[PDB]
C-alpha cells in the first residue's frame, strides 16, 4: 500500500524534493540520519542532491519558480529537523557564500526578495533577511557582525532609490568590499549605473530577476570569474552612462508659463460635470468571494516568474500546465481564506466637491464651495508640445473661474490587515511556497478592490454611468469613462500626496490601514488614488520637469526646493543637486 515507500531512505528523501512531497518529509530525512554517521550527511548527500535536479530542470527550462519555492519547503523543512542534530555535531556544513538581503528604507515591498530568498538557498547560500524598513544602517551593521560576502538591497516604490544610494554612499564612506546587489519594482540598468555606481569604489551589480541573480551572486564569489565580471559590467554601465548624457536630439524643454499657458483645451462652459451622486466620507466592504471575480491574474504569473497573460497561459505549450496548477493552489488557498475569514479586504471610498486653481484642485467642505479643506497639487509635463496639451492631472476637472460644479474622489484599500500576520505564520512552519502565495493573493485581492470600488463608485457612488456592465476582461482594460490616478505613477509622481488622501478619508480610522517614512503603504497589499470623471481624462505621464517647476511647487507644497528634488529625482530634467 505505497510505492516510492520501499526505496533506499536516500533516493527517497532525493525525490520527495523534487516533487515536493511533504508529508513524509519529517520520518524520511529522520531514518536516513540514523543510517549516516554525521548529522550534516543526509544534507550534503541526499537533500543537496535532489535540489541539483530541480535546478537542472530549471534550466531545460522544464520546472518553473511556484515548484521550486516548492522544493525548497521540503529542503528547508529537513534541515528544520536535524537542527539539534546537525548543530550537537561536527564542522556543521557550508555553503557557496553567505548574503544580506534586505528592503531598503521606509519600503514594504518583500515579495520579489522572497524568491530571490529561497531561489538563493536553493543553490545553497545562505540568506539573512532583515526584512523591510531597514536603516542603511543595520543593513552594514549585520553585513559586519555575520562576515556576508554581498549585500542585497530590494526596493519598490522611487524614493527607495535615493534609500540604496544612501546605502551606497555608506558602503563607500564605510570602507566595504564586498559587492553591492540592488533590486527591487524601481530599480533598473540604467539608475544604477547612472546614481548608484559611481559612489561605492566596490562591485555594484543591477539584476533583472532572481532567476538572474544565482549568475550574478555565481560570477561574484568566483576565484575565477569576479576579477573578470565586475570590469565586465563596470565597463558596461559606463557605455548607458554616457548613451543617456548624449543629451539626444531631444524636444527642447519649456518654461513653466508656457506649458501652463498651453493647457488642456476644453469648451467648459458648454459642459456640465456628472454630479457626484453620494457626497462624504464612507466605509466600504467586500468580501474575498465579491473580489475574486475582479481578480487580473496575470500580475499573479508574472509574480511567480510564469510569463505570459491569463487565461491564455494556462494552454501555454512549455509552462501552461504548472500555470494551471499555480493558479489552482491559489484559487484553493483562496477559498479557505475567504470562508474562516482569516483574511478580510477593507477599504475607503470618499467624493468631495473640488475645482481647479493653478494646477491643482481645491477641495470643498460642503456644496458650498465656500472654505476649502484639502489641496490636491499635481505637476505638470514641461516638454515642448505642439498641438497637443502639456497634461496636467488637474485639468480635467472644472476651474474655479468656470464657476462649474465639478467633483473629485479617493481611496484607499487593501487585501487584508492579517496579511503580515498570515506570512509570519508561514515563515514559521517554514512554508515558503505559502508565505509567498498569501501575500501575492492579498496583493491581487487588494489590486482586485481597487477595481471593484472604481467601477461601484463609477456606477453607484459618483454615479455618472449607472448603466455599465463592462467585463472583468474589459475592465482590465479600462474600457470606462474617467480615471483612477494614484500617487507614484508616472501620471502624478510625487508620493507624499497620499498623505492628503489619508487625511480626506481618514484612512488610518476607518481601514487601520498606515503610511510611512518613505510614504509608502501598510499593509504591503494595499491601492490608494485619486478618482476623476471627465471622459477625456487620460493617464498621461509627467516627464521631466525644470528648476522653475520644482520651486512652484515648493512653495505650492510648503516645501524646501531641495525636499521636492527628493521625492521628485525621478523626473528631474535638470541636474540633481
Ligand atoms: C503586484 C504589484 C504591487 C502590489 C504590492 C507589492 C508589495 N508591497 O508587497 C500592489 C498592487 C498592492 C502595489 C502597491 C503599490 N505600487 Co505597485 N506594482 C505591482 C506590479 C503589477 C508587479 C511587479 C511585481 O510586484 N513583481 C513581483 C516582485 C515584488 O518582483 P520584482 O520587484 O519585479 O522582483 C523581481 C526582481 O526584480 C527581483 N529583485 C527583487 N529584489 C531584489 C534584490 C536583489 C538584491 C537582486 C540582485 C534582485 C531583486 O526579485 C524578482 C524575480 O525573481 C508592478 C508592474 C510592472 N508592470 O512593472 C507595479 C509598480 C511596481 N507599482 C508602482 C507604484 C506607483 C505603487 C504604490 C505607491 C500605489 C498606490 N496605491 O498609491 C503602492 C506601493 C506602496 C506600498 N505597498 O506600500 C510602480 C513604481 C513607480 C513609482 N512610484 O516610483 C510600478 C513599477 C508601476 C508603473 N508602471 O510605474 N504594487
Amino acid at each position: 500500500q505505497a510505492e516510492w515507500r520501499s526505496w533506499e531512505v536516500n533516493k527517497r528523501l532525493e525525490y520527495s524534493l523534487v516533487k515536493g512531497i511533504t508529508e513524509f518529509i519529517e520520518q524520511d530525512t529522520e531514518e536516513a540520519r540514523q543510517q549516516a554517521t554525521r548529522p550534516i550527511e543526509v544534507i550534503e548527500g541526499p537533500l543537496m542532491d535532489g535540489m541539483n535536479v530541480v535546478g537542472d530542470l530549471f534550466g531545460e527550462g522544464k520546472m518553473f519558480l511556484p515548484q521550486v519555492v516548492k522544493s525548497a519547503r521540503v529542503m528547508k523543512q529537513a534541515v528544520a529537523y536535524l537542527e539539534p542534530f546537525i548543530e550537537a555535531s561536527k564542522e556543521q556544513g557550508k555553503t557557496n557564500g553567505k548574503m544580506v538581503i534586505a528592503t531598503v528604507k521606509g519600503d514594504v515591498g518583500d515579495i520579489g526578495k522572497n524568491i530571490v530568498g529561497v531561489v538563493l538557498q536553493c543553490n545553497n547560500y545562505e540568506i539573512v533577511d532583515l526584512g523591510v524598513m531597514v536603516p542603511a544602517e543595520k543593513i552594514l551593521r549585520t553585513a559586519k557582525e555575520v562576515n556576508a560576502d554581498l549585500i542585497g538591497l530590494s526596493g519598490l516604490i522611487t524614493p527607495s532609490l535615493d534609500e540604496m544610494v544612501n546605502v551606497a554612499k555608506e558602503m563607500e564612506r564605510q570602507g566595504f568590499t564586498i559587492p553591492l546587489l540592488i533590486g527591487g519594482a524601481t530599480t533598473s540598468k540604467a539608475h544604477t549605473a547612472v546614481k548608484i555606481e559611481q559612489n561605492y569604489s566596490g562591485p555594484t551589480v543591477y539584476v533583472q530577476n532572481a532567476s538572474r541573480t544565482v549568475g550574478v551572486v555565481a560570477a561574484l564569489l568566483s576565484d575565477t570569474q569576479r576579477d573578470d565580471f565586475v570590469a565586465r559590467t563596470r565597463k558596461e554601465y559606463e557605455t548607458v552612462r554616457i548613451q543617456h548624457g548624449r543629451k539626444k536630439p531631444r524636444t527642447p524643454p519649456v518654461t513653466l508659463e508656457a506649458a501652463r499657458d498651453n493647457d488642456f483645451a476644453f469648451d467648459w462652459q458648454a459642459y456640465t460635470p456628472p454630479v457626484a451622486h453620494r457626497l462624504g466620507v464612507q466605509e466600504v466592504e467586500a468580501s474575498i468571494e465579491t473580489l475574486r471575480n475582479y481578480i487580473d491574474w496575470t500580475p499573479f504569473f508574472m509574480t511567480w516568474s510564469l510569463a505570459g497573460k491569463y487565461p491564455r497561459i494556462l494552454e501555454d505549450e512549455v509552462v501552461g500546465v504548472e500555470a494551471q496548477r499555480l493558479f489552482k493552489d491559489a484559487n484553493d488557498m483562496l477559498d479557505k481564506l475567504s470562508a474562516e475569514k482569516t483574511l478580510n479586504p477593507r477599504g475607503v471610498v470618499g467624493l468631495f466637491p473640488a475645482n481647479r486653481v493653478g494646477d491643482d484642485i481645491e477641495i470643498y467642505r460642503d456644496e458650498t464651495r465656500t472654505h476649502v479643506i484639502n489641496v490636491s497639487h499635481h505637476l505638470r509635463q514641461q516638454t515642448e508640445k505642439t498641438g497637443f496639451a502639456n497634461y496636467c492631472l488637474a485639468d480635467f476637472v472644472a476651474p474655479k473661474l468656470s464657476g462649474k460644479a465639478d467633483y473629485i474622489g479617493a481611496f484607499a484599500v487593501t487585501g487584508g490587515l492579517e496579511e503580515d500576520a498570515l506570512a509570519d505564520a508561514f515563515e514559521a512552519q517554514h512554508d515558503d511556497y505559502n508565505k509567498i502565495m498569501v501575500k501575492a493573493l492579498a496583493d491581487r485581492l487588494a489590486e482586485a478592490f481597487a477595481e471593484y470600488l472604481h467601477e461601484r463608485v463609477r456606477k453607484v457612488y459618483w454615479g455618472y454611468a449607472p448603466n455599465e456592465n463592462l467585463s472583468n476582461e474589459e475592465l482590465i482594460r479600462e474600457n470606462y469613462q474617467g480615471i483612477r490616478p494614484a500617487p507614484g505613477y508616472p501620471a502624478c509622481p510625487e508620493h507624499t500626496e497620499k498623505a492628503t488622501i489619508w487625511e480626506l478619508l481618514e484612512v488610518e480610522k476607518h481601514t487601520g490601514m498606515k503610511l510611512t517614512e518613505s510614504f509608502a503603504m501598510w499593509p504591503g497589499a494595499s491601492v490608494s488614488g485619486w478618482y476623476f470623471s471627465h471622459p477625456d481624462s487620460k493617464y498621461y505621464a509627467v516627464a521631466q520637469i525644470q528648476r522653475d517647476q520644482v520651486e512652484d511647487y515648493a512653495r505650492r507644497k510648503g516645501m524646501s526646493v531641495t525636499e521636492v528634488e527628493r521625492w521628485l529625482a525621478p523626473n528631474l530634467g535638470y541636474d540633481a543637486d
